[PDB]
């Protein structure tokens, strides 16, 4: 029998069902100010079937901004255009978490305050490229700006800005808030043994790789509650430059150990990036499953089929989707009915207005 159109329980929220849209950077806010518009509101409504609604990657702080485009969830006037948004998600009875980030080392020195270089773990190039804006607005990459190593004396208020948009957040009407411990941005950054260099109690072991993100997590239970938290990571593989060390399995299970004995809502695991690459054993996801006892997201190139295969064995919860919920806002109503799926535009994934953005049909 198909189970993705049955409920399940993410921590404080119920979704009506197991297909949920991942989180997706469109680069469509305004600058100056890094803020939420009514257009992006638009697609968020058109998209509120979803079991669950993840957000675009969402600013802690100013200087967690990477990307031109991006919004935040740091100021008042971000505040006030979000809480409308989410409104307008929850008047078409849907269910929308914030994706919260630092971007790190990929970010350029241009838009950051004061103009200057990015932070991250260590003194170390990303050696990939960021979405700036042109003169005219359009998106722009860009090549990233090499980073300064954060301070032992400045990570409380790294953790410090986490908890403070969770509280923002929660103010905003988001269900549950996501942290972006994946793609090589802030907390990746800390995780992976190929970005971070540090010999104090932030680098080296596993425990101190991931001490950051546990702080943040523990932050930010504190501030709302455990069972509005998830965590999305990208633990086996390489991503955007950032490969996951040597152990990277133990290394994964350790973390996962670790953020079960917080209760947290749920664990959503981005297999893959675009480009494909090594599928997760069936033996790996039995013991991500045997050490968490919240829900598990699959994500990364999923068809219906192999989501409705790992849930039937009792290894996912759920399935989030990116490019077909780009394409197709009513995906759960073409999953359902075995209905062809709009053809993607990719030149207008980033940046630009409607075109490509409001304009996918429903059925
Ligand atoms: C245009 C675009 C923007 C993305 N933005 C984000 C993001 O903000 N946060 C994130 O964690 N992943 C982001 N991703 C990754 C997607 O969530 C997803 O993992 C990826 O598209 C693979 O899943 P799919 O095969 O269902 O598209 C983005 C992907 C695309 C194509
Ligand atoms: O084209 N892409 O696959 C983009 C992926 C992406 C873009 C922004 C943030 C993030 O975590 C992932
Ligand atoms: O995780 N990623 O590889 C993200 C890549 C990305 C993120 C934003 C814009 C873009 O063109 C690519």
């Amino acid at each position: 029998a198909e189970k993705l159109f049955t409920p399940l329980k993410v921590g404080a929220v119920t979704a009506p069902n197991r297909v949920f849209m991942a989180p997706l950077t469109r680069l469509r806010s305004i600058e100056p100010g890094d803020i939420p518009t009514p257009l992006m509101g638009e697609y968020y409504r058109q998209r509120a079937s979803a079991g669950l609604i993840i957000s675009e990657a969402t600013q802690i702080s100013a200087q967690a901004k990477g990307y031109a485009g991006a919004p935040g969830l740091h100021s008042p006037e971000q505040i006030a255009a979000w809480k409308k948004i989410t409104a307008g998600v929850h008047a078409e009875d849907g269910r929308i978490a914030v994706q919260l980030w630092h971007t790190g080392r990929i970010s350029h020195s241009s838009i950051q305050p004061g103009g200057q270089a990015p932070v991250s773990a260590s003194a170390l190039n990303a050696n990939t490229r960021t979405s700036l804006r042109d003169e005219n607005g359009n998106a722009i990459r860009v090549d990233t700006t090499t980073p300064r190593a954060l301070e032992l004396d400045e990570i409380p208020g790294i953790v410090n800005d986490f908890r403070q948009a969770v509280a923002n957040a929660r103010e905003a009407g988001f269900d549950l808030v996501e942290l972006h411990s994946a793609h090589g941005y802030l907390l990746h950054q800390f995780l992976s043994p190929s970005s971070n260099q540090r010999t104090d109690q932030y680098g080296g072991s596993v425990e101190n790789r991931a001490r950051l993100v546990l702080e943040v997590v523990d932050a930010v239970c504190n501030e709302w509650s455990a069972d509005r938290i998830g965590i999305r990571v990208s633990p086996i593989g390489t991503f955007q430059n950032v490969d996951n060390g040597p152990n990277e399995e133990a290394d994964a299970l350790y973390l996962i150990e670790e953020l079960a004995k917080r209760g947290i809502a749920y664990l959503h695991m981005s297999e893959t990036d675009l480009a494909g690459g090594k599928p997760y054993s069936e033996a790996f996801r039995q013991k991500v499953r045997e050490r968490f006892h919240g829900v598990i997201i699959g994500a990364g190139a999923y068809t219906a089929e192999k989501a409705e295969d790992l849930i039937g064995k009792g290894l996912i919860d759920a399935v989030a989707f990116g490019r077909d919920y780009i394409a197709n806002p009513d995906l759960v109503a073409r999953l359902q009915k075995k209905a062809e799926l709009n053809p993607q535009r990719p030149e207008s994934f980033y940046g630009g207005g409607a075109e490509g953005y409001t304009d996918y049909p429903s059925l």
